[PDB]
């Protein structure tokens, strides 16, 4: 594990200072989130000055996608549910250890795949 770089965090921010939600914005996201844990791409959200309508629109989009991971993954190291995946109810420890689990539930990948898809929302608004 390394935290999410300072530049990687830096340059993320530069680009949405600078290109808001422009199309442009999600192949950038997509670079500079490799191999993010949950809580590595929370951070670089987090980090996102402003834009409250945007990020509100984004995690009502992340619930959607968490709450339709939790009616296709019924419960009984625990499983993940959509909102561990999201990292709001996990450790990052835990994550780590769905990561690199045998097999592994890539929970970064699935979680960046979900702010993707809020990010394409947020694009048609910004349009």
């Amino acid at each position: 594990h390394q935290a999410i770089s300072p530049r990687t965090l830096n340059a993320w921010v530069k680009v949405v200072e600078e290109k808001a939600f422009s199309p442009e914005v999600i192949p950038m996201f997509s670079a500079l989130s490799e191999g993010a844990t949950p809580q590595d791409l929370n951070t670089m959200l987090n980090t996102v000055g402003g834009h409250q309508a945007a990020m509100q629109m984004l995690k009502e989009t992340i619930n959607e996608e968490a709450a339709e991971w939790d009616r296709l993954h019924p419960v009984h190291m625990r499983e993940p549910r959509g909102s561990d995946i999201a990292g709001t109810t996990s450790t990052l420890q835990e994550q780590i250890g769905w990561m690199t689990h045998n097999p592994p539930i890539p929970v970064g990948e699935i979680y960046k795949r979900w702010i993707i898809l809020g990010l394409n929302k947020i694009v048609r608004m910004y349009s």
